[PDB]
């Protein structure tokens, strides 16, 4: 019914990004990296039932990762790093995401400042906001109960 | 499950602590330090309606640092450091917690690896739990939305 809505983790670079329609279901994440987070894109089932894809927020190019869930496989874990890259002074440089099957997926180079978000009971990442120009500025997360 | 439950943080020392009622309403939090978190102690309003005071985990001494909250004020943001201190390899040596009325409260000294749990919308702390021996181990928190 209500999301937790947790972040921002990065700097104050690029514009504002976020989804109007709360997701229920997380279907999918691709991110792209090189030395940051260049992109992120992902696919969920709205509360409202449709499907929504969003992104990619973000530049892109380098090299992508593809994260694919559903009923029984969700996101339990997030974690990451923020810092100065590309001349850049506050940058989403790195992500490790963690399933509750165990497939753990990283993107970019650890460097700079830690987050991460260990979820117990029932919790997990449904969705994604943030900050995005060509890069990932910064990233927050929203999670379902 | 209402409750969202993020964490621990810290390392694998010390015994598991933990809450059996689920919190609704979060009235205070006292905490030890000095150069890490020596105790950490709170009392909340259970979802039975019942107050419940918890702890001290850990031996305490050092400075104290006395957080009351209530029905309109409570913790948006709580942020930290873990890692060694003292002749130990990874304990909670840092504590950062913020108010929606913006006060911000401060315990230990900065020291290792970062995490931070800025919370959005509704969402707030309204208890914890973590590891603790003389110290405070790990430190994880539960989130009502
Ligand atoms: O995304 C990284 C970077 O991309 C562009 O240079 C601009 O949008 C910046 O504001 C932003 O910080
Ligand atoms: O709490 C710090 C330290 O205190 C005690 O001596 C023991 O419980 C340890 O296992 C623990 O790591």
């Amino acid at each position: 019914m209500t999301l937790v809505k947790i972040g921002l983790w990065g700097g104050n670079g690029g514009s504002a990004q976020d989804i109007s329609v709360p997701p229920k279901k997380l279907l999918g994440v691709t991110i792209y990296s090189s030395d940051a987070i260049r992109s992120i894109a992902f696919n969920y089932i709205g509360v409202d039932g449709q499907e929504y894809a969003i992104g990619p927020w973000g530049g892109g190019e380098g090299t992508s990762t593809e994260i694919k869930l559903g009923s029984s496989e969700h996101i339990k874990e997030i974690s990451g790093t923020h810092g100065p890259v590309y001349d850049l002074a506050d940058i989403v440089t790195y992500l490790k995401i963690v399933t509750s099957a165990n497939n753990t997926y990283e993107a970019g180079v650890p460097n700079g400042k830690e987050f991460s978000i260990p979820l117990q009971d029932s919790g997990h990442v449904v969705g994604f906001f943030g900050r995005s120009g060509t890069l990932i500025d910064a990233i927050g997360i929203y999670v379902h109960p």
